[PDB]
């Protein structure tokens, strides 16, 4: 159904990472992260373009991660990855324009954003293009500078050289102070 | 913690997978495999252990897909959605039928953080071996391997790959633990007949 497809994404982005990964590697990433959606959001028409977005951002982080690449790189974990660590993500890219790279996931995916996330944002002005709920995985956490739970519990490797937040907390309210706060401190740390 | 634990698994699975897989493919295997279990299954003191095998599965099921593996047995797949009871009794049912015969896997769209326990009690009561079994997620490289891919409930999340048999084995509510074995051992026996004839 989306073998061709897929088949066509790897070349390209194989392409795009010549000297840094192999095909091989490749390959596996876009059809892992195809399949690891399919989990949660079902083989659908636009999941394609979802396994692509998230295969191309976990190898810039895995570039990242392994120096091949750099800003701070911030990562916000909740459960469903559709509400929480989605504000959290939307707000701290909002605020810190391109000065941070801003990435957010689940340890139980849900199959959408929460209706509500997309817009109480836009009607803040704040950008959410190109949202999804997607798993938690090594090489996101690998690239973090920082790394803020909210809720997921016990499902992140801690790898020393980190800054590991934790965040018990409509909810956008707090989320909006905390992120400011954070997005300073970030800022200030450099 | 786990992280340098992980770095050791890597580096012996890097020599024993050269010149097949890239060391790149082969330490993403056990980091990204012990942070999908961690998701459901969270940090526990033997993830590392269980992440070392099912990573090792994998890139088994990898070799096999891509003929790196020679002479292999007949792979079968099973998948429902928690991986703790339909896939994990129609996998170990298999198993004890056929043995070294089949290579049998199983999987989840949504794995729970354990089997099971009564599917753990009734196989055991009857002697069927389910002892090293964990639910997992369900991975593109063991689909790519399998001749069989058996779908139990999960809905459409496994992807279509031709060269494959596809079955659908649940096309209100469920019966007793108890019974769905039953059920599932009356299609697992017709299943191993229809295996050993077609090979």
């Amino acid at each position: 159904l989306h073998t061709n497809i897929l088949n066509r994404i790897a070349n390209e982005l194989a392409l795009t990472y010549q000297g840094v990964f192999s095909a091989e590697t490749i390959n596996r990433y876009i059809f892992e992260s195809y399949v690891s959606l399919a989990r949660t959001a079902k083989i659908h028409t636009h999941l394609p373009i979802l396994a692509e977005g998230f295969a191309k951002d976990r190898l810039h982080a895995l570039a990242v991660a392994e120096g091949k690449v750099p800003v701070p790189q911030v990562l916000f974990i909740c459960v469903h990855n559709a509400g929480r660590s989605q504000i959290a993500s939307a707000l701290l890219s909002h605020y810190a324009g391109s000065s941070v790279e801003v990435r957010s996931a689940g340890s139980l995916p849900a199959s959408e954003i929460h209706p509500l996330v997309l817009e109480i944002l836009s009607e803040r002005g704040v950008n959410i293009s190109d949202a999804f709920p997607k798993p938690l995985t090594d090489d996101v956490i690998r690239a973090s500078d920082y790394v803020i739970t909210m809720g997921c519990g016990d499902v992140c490797p801690m790898y020393p050289g980190k800054h590991y937040l934790d965040w018990e907390l409509e909810i956008i309210e707090e989320i909006d102070g905390r992120i400011r706060e954070l997005w300073k401190s970030i800022q200030l740390s450099q």
